[PDB]
């Protein structure tokens, strides 16, 4: 805290460059800027924020900011009208939640099909043609590709190609009631991916690392990653090339576009110095170059910097892909969506489940769940975090724990209160549904249905 700045940024981004622009700020304001790069920063921020700590400003793809805002963890930004002109308007929209601009857009990210130019003169024009390309390829001790399968971000570009989609853009907003992770398309993709993990084409444990080392070492002719990774493929030169993502079942592979944004903590002692830095030092050709030269940002939201940088081919490819797909939504429900698909891909791809069984759940874990009212909020005062005990008689439960559905309530309430999932209670859905099904057998008993 205090009168000096501290900021969080993901470990794969150029935080050394960010700290570099911080030494400049310091040198011109006498305010030491400290950059950090925690693990599960996206999940760790909303946790550390409530308990006094947390950075003065946090960096992350915009899709995660709707939630922070909802919880009142972020302070609305106040960029000049003139300063809003220096940034593309679409990057500003991806950062406006409920009419309030809640974060500064930095750069738009989009996964691309990276291919070893020395191995593959002509990259796979098709996704389903990878099996016949990894064929004549394995015939040398090399696979066709290796990307992080532990993160739904990298696998989703496929799953959505033939119709898979998160939250439909119904009316003027994202309809949390309309989810498409369990339709024919989503299954056509997930089927193929686990159809490539079965044909031995690629193990189902591959990491971001295990997948980066496998390309940085001429191990595999391809991989799927973003702008921030280009820096290591150049360091340990592998004569790579960045192009459009392979098409699946016809239509293009559509990646979920992300806009790296800087958010100002609501409880940031330095909320004006945050502005000075982000607005006058980072979001400038010099400032963005300092970060970029460390770990590519690829396609920045600064009109000036971008225009004369769309010249680069890899950047043009990144953008072409960003066009094939859709920009991620910022709503609070994204956190859960990502949970559902992360889990669904981890099971349907490890044999733990089948595509049908896995996505069926993904759809239920992404969709809205009932009960929330009679459990989350005031009712939680029954739970004593110290002992971890529940007072089923505390008037805060409204008596819910004692009646026709007393057992069902108890099961759902305790699960949410003992939950350590992300977001909390996302593992208690079925129990919240089971409880809801019980409210319906005694409708005269409940008004927890009045809606
Ligand atoms: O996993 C590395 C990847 O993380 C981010 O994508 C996240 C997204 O921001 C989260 O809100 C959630 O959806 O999980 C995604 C990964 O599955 C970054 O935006 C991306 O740049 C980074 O490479």
């Amino acid at each position: 805290e205090e009168g000096k700045l501290v900021i969080w940024i993901n470990g794969d981004k150029g935080y050394n460059g960010l700290a570099e622009v911080g030494k400049k700020f310091e040198k011109d304001t006498g305010i030491k800027v400290t950059v950090e790069h925690p693990d599960k920063l996206e999940e760790k921020f909303p946790q550390v924020a409530a308990t006094g700590d947390g950075p003065d400003i946090i960096f992350w793809a915009h899709d995660r900011f709707g939630g922070y805002a909802q919880s009142g963890l972020l302070a609305e930004i106040t960029p000049d009208k003139a300063f809003q002109d220096k940034l593309y308007p679409f990057t500003w929209d991806a950062v406006r939640y409920n009419g309030k601009l809640i974060a500064y857009p930095i750069a738009v990210e989009a996964l691309s099909l990276i291919y070893n130019k020395d191995l593959l003169p002509n990259p796979p024009k098709t996704w389903e043609e990878i099996p016949a390309l990894d064929k004549e390829l394995k015939a040398k001790g090399k696979s066709a590709l290796m990307f992080n399968l532990q993160e739904p971000y990298f696998t989703w570009p496929l799953i959505a190609a033939d119709g898979g989609y998160a939250f439909k853009y119904e009316n003027g907003k994202y309809d949390i009631k309309d989810v498409g992770v369990d339709n024919a398309g989503a299954k056509a993709g997930l089927t193929f991916l686990v159809d490539l993990i079965k044909n031995k084409h690629m193990n189902a444990d591959t990491d971001y690392s295990i997948a980066e080392a496998a390309f940085n070492k001429g191990e595999t002719a391809m991989t799927i990653n973003g702008p921030w990774a280009w820096s290591n493929i150049d360091t340990s030169k592998v004569n790579y090339g960045v192009t459009v993502l392979p098409t699946f079942k016809g239509q293009p592979s559509k990646p979920f576009v992300g806009v790296l944004s800087a958010g100002i903590n609501a409880a940031s002692p330095n909320k004006e110095l945050a502005k000075e830095f982000l607005e006058n030092y980072l979001l400038t050709d010099e400032g963005l170059e300092a970060v970029n030269k460390d770990k590519p940002l690829g396609a920045v939201a600064l009109k000036s910097y971008e225009e004369e940088l769309a010249k680069d081919p890899r950047i043009a490819a990144t953008m072409e892909n960003a066009q094939k797909g859709e920009i991620m939504p910022n709503i609070p429900q994204m956190s859960a969506f990502w949970y559902a698909v992360r889990t669904a891909v981890i099971n349907a791809a490890s044999g733990r489940q089948t595509v049908d069984e896995a996505l069926k759940d993904a759809q239920t874990n992404s969709s809205s769940v009932p009960g929330r009212g009679s459990i989350e909020g005031r009712p939680e005062f029954a739970y004593n975090p110290d002992t971890g005990e529940i007072n089923w008689d505390s008037p805060s439960l409204g008596g819910m724990a004692h009646g026709p559905c007393g057992e069902e309530f108890k099961s759902a309430f305790s699960c949410f209160v003992y939950s350590e999932a992300e977001p909390k209670g996302i593992d208690c859905v079925e129990k919240f549904q089971h409880m809801q099904d019980c409210f319906r057998k005694y409708p005269e008993h409940y008004a927890e249905q009045l809606k």
